[PDB]
């Protein structure tokens, strides 16, 4: 069910050959490991969860890849160096305040070579629970509650549960600018004609009219 998401992130990333890559909020390492498979020179993954990093390391042992993992809170992260690429699939929606969203963007900037780039996948600020739930596409959004200047959502995968935050487009763009990224662009998920042809008609209507997801590319 992650086909669109994978396609969009690797579209944003482009050619990884010979690059150094920091995969933030890496989970068991899905994106970092695939980025290595596609030719990256070196991949480091970071996650706040000790359990997730324990699985990430077990996965790297099982296929013998050279990924290195760290247990760190990205918002409050010990410096790890500078990379050609920072990948952040489902990092920023875990920032629990606008202040912590802004700190995460500053950490990413400090982690980038001058010619590097951030590729991110996060919650679309324009998502509105009343316009259509996302359960049909893999994420059952259970509720939507005002949380300071943003919104908090409880959700679950179709049944592992989790909670995340939907900050406004203006707050994301201020965090980006104030962290020192001189260029950014929002990327619509890459729903393609083949996806439409292989699903019942109108299956993707809510995905198009009320997408939970968005891509984001930022450059110093
Ligand atoms: N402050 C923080 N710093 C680092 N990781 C965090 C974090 N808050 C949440 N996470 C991690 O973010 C992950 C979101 S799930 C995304 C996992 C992976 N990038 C993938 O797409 O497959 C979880 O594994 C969670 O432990």
């Amino acid at each position: 069910q992650r086909a669109i998401e994978v396609r969009t992130i690797f579209h944003m990333i482009g050619d990884v050959s010979g690059k150094s890559v920091l995969d933030l909020a890496c989970g068991f390492g899905f994106f970092g490991r695939e980025i290595y498979r596609r030719g990256a020179a070196k991949v480091v993954g970071v996650d706040i969860s000790e359990k997730m990093i324990e699985l990430a390391r077990e996965e790297s042992r099982k296929y013998g890849d050279p990924l290195e993992f760290h247990v760190r809170d990205v918002a409050n992260m010990e410096p790890l160096g500078q990379f050609d690429l920072v990948n952040a699939a489902w990092l920023f929606n875990y920032a629990d305040s606008v202040e912590n969203l802004r700190k995460m963007f500053k950490v990413v900037r400090a982690s980038l070579k001058p010619d590097g780039k951030l590729v991110a996948y996060t919650v679309d600020p324009d998502f509105s629970l009343a316009k259509g739930n996302f359960a049909k596409y893999g994420v059952n959004v259970l509720n939507e509650r005002a949380w300071g200047p943003g919104y908090r959502h409880d959700a679950e995968f179709v049944p592992s549960q989790f909670s995340f935050y939907r900050w406004s487009r203006a707050d994301y763009e201020s965090a980006i600018a104030d962290a020192g990224f001189s260029h950014f662009e929002w990327q619509k998920p890459l729903l393609e004609a083949d996806d439409i042809a292989t699903h019942p008609p109108g299956f993707w209507d809510v995905f198009q009219n009320n997408c939970l997801q968005t891509g984001l590319v930022c450059k110093p």
